[PDB]
């Protein structure tokens, strides 16, 4: 699968039936629809640098991963009662500036979206296990909006010249993502799924309301990295990010 004409996202359901699923992801947030929830709490991040490990390109995309042998980086209040262990970063972005997000609000675009992901290690012993769980997984999502260099982003940007292709790997460490998200944590939050194959309904989104900034430069940067393997022709990344689906009934709740 990839993102492709001939596999991408449009194809997706003939190897992978659940895409056509009733709690499929991203979606487009209709502010006017979503129910305002006195229940919802705080969103509260606490992650430790030490666990940073280890950045590493996947061919479609690049990710950051961390040791999550124990709760050291968790996630809890929002709409859990149990806490989320960390275990991974990363980004999607478009071909141009005129889109790259997943999640859309109002019909908007925006150019980027980081997405932090946790699993569930109050009900359960491992990612694999938590991953096909209805409430295995929990995932911050904050859109990017194109404008004024966001330094903050440094560490990762400047760490890509050493995984550009396909395969590639490297130490990735002393780093606090918590660091990357919007000063104001408000959110939207929905029952959904993982972006790409195998596409698990066992998400429960976290989109902040405020953005983060990216200049167009900082894209470029993304957009440059290589799908191919060391030696062949180089394909850079256009574009990794999945439309938006149907919605089918879900309520999407706002913290505001
Ligand atoms: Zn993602």
């Amino acid at each position: 699968w990839g993102y492709d004409d001939k596999n991408g996202p449009e194809q997706w359901s003939k190897l992978y039936p659940i895409a056509n699923g009733n709690n499929q992801s991203p979606v487009d947030i209709k502010t006017s629809e979503t129910k305002h929830d006195t229940s919802l709490k705080p969103i509260s991040v606490s992650y430790n640098p030490a666990t940073a490990k280890e950045i590493i390109n996947v061919g479609h995309s690049f990710h950051v991963n961390f040791e999550d042998n124990d709760n050291r980086s968790v996630l809890k209040g929002g709409p859990f009662s149990d806490s989320y262990r960390l275990f991974q970063f990363h980004f999607h972005w478009g071909s141009t500036n005129e889109h790259g997000s997943e999640h859309t609000v109002d019909g908007v675009k925006y150019s980027a979206e980081l997405h932090v992901a946790h699993w569930n290690s109050a009900k359960y012993s491992s990612l694999a296990e938590a991953a096909s769980k209805a409430d295995g997984l929990a995932v911050i999502g904050v859109l990017m909006k194109v404008g004024e260099a966001n330094p903050k982003l440094q560490k990762v940007l400047d760490a890509l010249q050493a995984i550009k292709t396909k395969g590639k790997r490297a130490p990735f460490t002393n780093f606090d993502p918590s660091t990357l998200l919007p000063s104001s944590l408000d959110f939207w939050t929905y029952p959904g799924s993982l972006t790409h194959p195998p596409l698990y309904e066992s998400v429960t989104w976290i989109i902040c309301k405020e953005s983060i900034s990216v200049s167009s430069e900082q894209l470029a940067q993304f957009r440059s990295l290589l799908s191919n393997v060391e030696g062949d022709n180089a394909v850079p990344m256009q574009h990794n990010n999945r439309p938006t689906q149907p919605l089918k009934g879900r309520t999407v709740r706002a913290s505001f």
